[PDB]
């Protein structure tokens, strides 16, 4: 049996694979692949930053692709943002 | 509605708050609360580390509690391990 946390992580990992398996190195997500991922699996408050800005931000070693570890940065930033949005006033 | 990623992140945040709700500040999980979470929401490979070990490792600002941001360290670890497992063979 898998815990709730395991299921959530698996779904996150499933999302990455859906894009890394598109072309080229199947363990990497390229610029256009990421743009698709952002406008399809991410909320407005995250999308509106720009797919190119996000790519520049996620491609740490600047090899032209986003691998899993780098993708996890986006996942963490999204969690932090989601959490902050839940108890933020105006 | 919600995307697959939003759902996954909400589920992760909800699991943390399920235990942070027990006592004290809603934004804090105490050492005993963490032990309960680990034994219930985490797989054997995470638990075997020891509840006291996880608490000290996660309490980054040493305030005696584990906040959401700190909890993400555990989540990342699980993701990396889950990712590695999905690419494995029989
Ligand atoms: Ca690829
Ligand atoms: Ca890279
Ligand atoms: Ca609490
Ligand atoms: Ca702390």
């Amino acid at each position: 049996m898998l815990t709730e946390l395991e299921k959530a992580l698996n779904s996150i990992i499933d999302v990455y694979h859906k894009y890394s398996l598109i072309k080229g190195n199947f363990h990497a997500v390229y610029r256009d692949d990421l743009k698709k991922l952002l406008e399809t699996e991410c909320p407005q408050y995250i999308r509106k930053k720009g797919a190119d800005v996000w790519f520049k931000e996620l491609d740490i070693n600047t090899d032209g692709a986003v691998n899993f570890q780098e993708f996890l940065i986006l996942v963490i930033k999204m969690g932090v943002a989601a959490h902050k949005k839940s108890h933020e006033e105006s």
